[PDB]
């Protein structure tokens, strides 16, 4: 099979082709739900192992809360409602969790009585259902998805904010160190922040081949807002009752999606080594051999070296298929490294190592196969990240006025604009960009993506690019998913 | 807090007290749904790690399939529908909107996965297909629930394979069965009986169902611990999962299915828990050791603090998780009880008298046996203790299992065995019609249901005399079968 749509030219078709033909995703007769085949679920398992290791160092503990919330306890136009079991009607409808704030925070008071019960730090690896009737995009925007949601309660605001930003850096490492994707850290505007949050912090990603931003992960400071709604109070060290200061943070399998859209090429899936089940595929070339079993033994001992070094590989000894067919088979599926061994290189005690990301063929003696493999795996990651980073940073153009924006938006860029952050302007900007875009399947609108944590200098009397009023801060704007 | 009910005299109240006060579960606003607090979810995490690494050796791969299924796919089922229909949860409203196309929450994932299996299996070159899911399922039963054991929503793994013939599939069925035995014995220290299920108790649509059964001798109740089904070609015919074999002729795949749930946690709790509360196998306790200081007005409290922090660092540099209970507001005895309630396998006490000797007291949660260890060896003895505790928990458990089986030849022996909280081993003709007769008559003579059901036909069969009759019908007995009250 082959990718018959160029990514730069027909992005959404390239994407569906890649995710189905690499065996990541299978479509399902309920739209917005997709089957995660082994190759994608493996990526999820990897980032889950990493994130678990890292949040246990923050003393977060894993737990599992129910899938169902009662109607009253959810007081939304996006929720699947259960009503019957078999043919009998439920006494009252129950909702499938779209998020678990109201499921968890209504039992938090049974656990929190005094300052000696804090901080409470829980995490869930679960599934949520968000039944939006807009159009789905696999991984990026789906009605059922896997995620992790963490929730903490602290005795004050300093501890809670510190954790919000510790989690945000763990999300940075999740994307950069495992998915080789660079992200922009920022604060969400108050029109786009989480409902009930004090502030929402965020990591944003950008798909430059189609000009779209994607929110990669979120860490919210809820403050005492949910504490006052659910009366989560505690006796402090002065016998005074106080409200807990709360955080919640989440990340979903959308991350896999962002990864595919960043590194994928026209040959197919390109996988960062850390998240590929097979890091190496060994492909024999049997033509012109003198001892087929010698080629077998040679490949199998390369295999033994690698997995004795904890490097998982597959030996593709299928006899019917040409070497070229197998090269394409494993390239499509994103295996980062291929080892070719033909009769000349058994004669030389060498083998050819091929990097998936640049297709550079390299002749290495077998004596240093492992070392070279390990080095290349590391370098593959570096290069995937670096290529992505420059692509990200060449996608942001600073503008001082709205008149420069549409042009920048039509070259598939993000605008860094000085903004007064007044909430009424978010919708005005969205509709104006929406109407101007209506002149050549997803939305033309431009929205605040985030106020970046790393700020350029604000010149003295800088006017807001939309309002003409004093500009509060620099904000990223762009089309998104 | 403490356990005020004795396991042997009020089992159900003992159980609810233990699971709540050890901070294992929390009760939820919706009946039959429970919160798994960190201590129980940790056990789930451990057995999941172990099972993942074992099934990956069998070349099973993890996957994730949707939570929902249309009626179209769920009714391709011939007898699967008979088995699961009244407990299926139905989603009818979406936001603020009822749409005709109502969808069901998975009670099990056969009809979800097998509906796409034909797309992935075309040739013998595609076989075997081996998939596993860690997920949640919903079985909304009208009967009243039991935390861990019978819940309306529960966590599990479900594994599903397809093979080119019967030999491969049956071999995998029993390899998975032994992985389940290892789950229970090596991690939960719970002995199980391997067996084959009766025809009336086997999974709907399965050719045969193999099973591990556990028994709670303190209330005479059997609990099905895990199952491994050989589905043969039943689901393959009904879902048209065919493949071209080596001669280019269509065949049906031979399928297996196997599952195990958070029920195992409950089984563990019911096996080892005692009147002091939870008793955890060390493999599934987050903390292996709790250090409690003992303060007497003879020595500096800071010297004891330093000593315990030394011990804690010794243990944590050896990858043994511990906790030093430094809390100044509570007595040592309070801490003893606090941590015995929560099932920590080992407690280390240091006071003045073992600080003077560079030693400490090591106490085992399973038998309260105390040891006096010099500091320089704490580590290794702790290590050995952790192993021995596990084996003790297993061995004790096994013998209460072996003493709980009464072998009978006549129904006249049955009630006296059931009312003495045993399961019976009885010669049985295995005709499906007799299962309901037995259930009803044992319910009617008992004072949770009093019925005894067929549990398993054990793989280990005692010899069967040539003219032995079925204990219930008088017809020639075929095999020995375990009967008991259950959950
Ligand atoms: C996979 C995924 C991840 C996240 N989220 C949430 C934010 C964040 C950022 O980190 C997070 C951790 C919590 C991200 O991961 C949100 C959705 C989602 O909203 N689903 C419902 C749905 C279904 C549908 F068919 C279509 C649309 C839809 C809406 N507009 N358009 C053009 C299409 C929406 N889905
Ligand atoms: C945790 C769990 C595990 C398993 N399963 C099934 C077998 C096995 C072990 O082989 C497995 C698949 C792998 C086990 O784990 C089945 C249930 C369950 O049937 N839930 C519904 C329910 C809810 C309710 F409130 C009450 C009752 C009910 C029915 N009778 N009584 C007296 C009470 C049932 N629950
Ligand atoms: O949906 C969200 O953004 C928050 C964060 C994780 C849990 N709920
Ligand atoms: O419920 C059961 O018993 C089978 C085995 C796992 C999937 N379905
Ligand atoms: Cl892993
Ligand atoms: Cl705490
Ligand atoms: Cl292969
Ligand atoms: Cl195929
Ligand atoms: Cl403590
Ligand atoms: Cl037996």
């Amino acid at each position: 099979m082959a990718i018959t749509s160029k990514k730069i030219e027909n992005f959404s078709d390239w994407y569906t082709q890649v995710i189905v033909k690499s065996e990541l995703i299978e479509y399902y007769d309920i739209s917005g739900c997709y089957i995660l085949r082994p190759a994608a679920y493996y990526i999820w398992e990897c980032v889950q192992a990493f994130f678990n290791k890292e949040i246990k160092k923050l003393n977060v503990e894993n737990s599992y809360f129910p899938l169902f919330v009662t109607k009253n306890k959810l007081e939304s136009p996006e929720v699947a409602w259960v009503t019957k079991y078999g043919d009998s009607n439920l006494p009252e409808e129950i909702a499938i969790r779209p998020t678990s704030e109201t499921i968890m925070y209504s039992v938090f008071p049974k656990w929190i009585r005094s300052y000696r019960d804090l901080p409470l730090k829980l995490n869930q690896w679960n599934t949520v259902v968000r039944w939006e009737f807009k159009q789905p995009t696999p991984f990026i925007r789906t009605r059922e998805f896997l995620w992790q949601e963490g929730h903490t309660a602290h005795k004050n605001e300093e501890e809670a904010v510190k954790l919000v930003f510790d989690i945000l850096d763990l999300y940075r490492r999740w994307y950069e160190e495992y998915l080789a994707v660079p992200i922009i850290k920022g604060i969400k505007s108050e029109g786009e922040k989480f409902g009930g949050a004090n502030f929402t912090s965020t990591a944003e990603a950008f798909i430059s081949e189609n000009g779209r931003a994607i929110q990669a992960a979120t860490s919210h400071y809820l403050g005492t807002n949910f504490a006052k709604m659910f009366k989560i109070e505690f006796e402090d060290e002065n016998e005074v009752k106080q409200y807990v200061h709360q955080t919640s943070w989440g990340c979903t399998t959308r991350s896999i999606g962002i990864m595919i859209m960043t590194h994928g090429d026209d040959k197919g899936l390109v996988l960062p080594p850390n998240v590929s089940k097979y890091k190496v595929v060994i492909v024999p070339i049997f033509y012109k051999t003198t001892d087929e079993n010698a080629i077998h033994s040679y490949c199998k001992d390369i295999e033994k070296i690698l997995k004795n070094a904890q490097i998982n590989c597959v030996y593709d000894d299928r006899a019917s298929y040409s070497p070229g067919y197998k090269f394409n088979h494993w390239e499509l599926r994103g295996i980062p490294i291929r080892i070719e061994v033909g009769p000349k290189d058994l004669q030389n005690n060498s083998c050819v190592i091929v990097r998936r990301d640049n297709n550079e063929k390299c002749n290495v003696k077998k004596e240093s196969v492992l070392l070279e493999t390990q080095q290349m795996l590391v370098d593959i990651h570096k290069n995937l990240f670096l290529k992505a980073k420059k692509k990200l940073d060449d996608s942001i153009v600073q503008v001082t006025s709205f008149s420069e924006v549409m042009n920048a938006l039509n070259k598939k860029k993000m605008v860094l604009a000085p903004w007064c952050e007044d909430i009424a302007t978010e919708e005005e900007i969205k509709k104006e960009t929406q109407r101007l875009s209506l002149n050549q399947t997803l939305s033309g609108a431009m929205k605040p993506l985030c106020i970046p944590l790393d700020q350029p200098p604000m010149p003295p009397n800088m006017k807001c690019f939309w309002s003409g009023k004093p500009a509060k801060r620099w904000c990223l704007f762009g089309r998104s998913y």
